[PDB]
C-alpha cells in the first residue's frame, strides 16, 4: 500500500515519545515524502 507503515511506526514513534510530534517529525518526513511518491 501506499505509507501504512509509516502511519503505524508515526504512532509507534509518537506513542513512545509522548505525542511529542517534534521527536517523529522525521519519520513524517517519510511519510510526506511516501505520500509524494504514492
Amino acid at each position: 500500500d501506499p505509507c501504512q507503515k509509516q502511519a503505524a511506526e508515526i504512532q509507534k514513534c509518537l506513542q513512545a515519545n509522548s505525542y511529542l510530534e517534534s521527536k517523529c517529525q522525521a519519520v513524517i518526513q517519510e511519510l510526506k515524502k511516501c505520500a509524494a511518491q504514492y
